[PDB]
């Protein structure tokens, strides 16, 4: 049996839920306490009886704070993850810096006194919105040990992601005028290795800021991706393979069935 499985068997409704089966608590990392990032909030399950949990770091985008991504923290953590939503050192940091700060936030979790005993430090993942999604790709491109990467409406000047060895879900917004999918999201998917475990999901009718308020499509497939690749939880592959039926999804492609 897979020792990383957490929670009961999933359904479409269970991954769509605003809160999963794990009650969550939170702790704050101040800007002064944070080495190499701007502080953040750590959301974690309070129930330890099923074992430790994988860890996820999430970055906002250009001219955006932690509040623009905060909703993802408890929504993902309540499914069985330790999740840190960060502020960046400055609001004008570019994607490569945001990726370095995602790595710094993950490094911070390893010695954080509140969550040290709740994390599996060998099972880690990065996500981000807009420039923060570019940062998530950069972080994975600099660390082949990361288990999942999820850029949401990602923005980056770098279009070639052939160095990435981390399973990646690219979430685009169909009507994005800031990080249009043709030159950002889909370009990133296409340059990821053709044999990587990867998927492209486009949100029908969505604008650039879809990730900054609760979006159930984003949440459900982000949760399924983290389960499948941070926990190796095969119970969640059913939601990723084949192309979802969601009317909310205007385009999709993947390297299903996953390795
Ligand atoms: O004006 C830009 O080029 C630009 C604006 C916002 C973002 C973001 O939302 O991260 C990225 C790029």
């Amino acid at each position: 049996a897979n020792p990383y499985e957490r929670g009961p068997d999933p359904t479409e409704s269970s991954i769509e839920a605003v809160r999963g089966p794990f009650a969550v608590a939170q702790t704050t990392v101040s800007r002064l306490q944070a080495d190499g990032f701007g502080g953040g909030t750590i959301y974690y399950p309070t129930d330890t009886s099923q074992g430790t949990f994988g860890a996820v770091a999430i970055s906002p985008g250009f001219t955006a704070g932690q509040e623009s991504i905060a909703w993802l923290g408890p929504r993902i953590a309540s499914q069985g993850f330790v999740v840190i939503t960060i502020d960046t050192i400055t609001r004008l940091d570019q994607p490569d810096s945001r990726g370095r700060q995602l790595q710094a936030a993950l490094d911070h979790l390893r010695t954080n006194s509140v969550v040290r005993n709740r994390i599996d430090p060998n099972r880690m993942a990065v996500m981000g919105h807009a420039m923060g999604g570019g940062g998530a790709l950069s972080a994975a491109a600099n660390n082949t040990s990361l288990e999942a990467a999820i850029p949401l409406q990602g923005w980056h000047t770098r279009k070639n992601w052939s160095s990435v060895r981390t399973p990646t879900l690219v979430v685009g917004a169909q009507l994005d005028t800031i990080a249009p999918v043709s030159s950002h999201s889909e370009a990133f998917y296409n340059s990821l290795p053709s044999d990587l475990d990867k998927a492209y999901m486009e949100l029908r009718g969505a604008s650039h800021l879809v990730s900054n308020t609760p979006d159930t499509t984003t949440a459900k497939y982000s949760i399924a991706w983290l389960k499948r690749f941070v926990d190796d939880d095969l119970r969640y592959e059913q939601f990723l393979c084949p192309a979802p039926d969601d009317f909310a999804i205007s385009e999709y492609r993947s390297t299903c069935p996953f390795l």
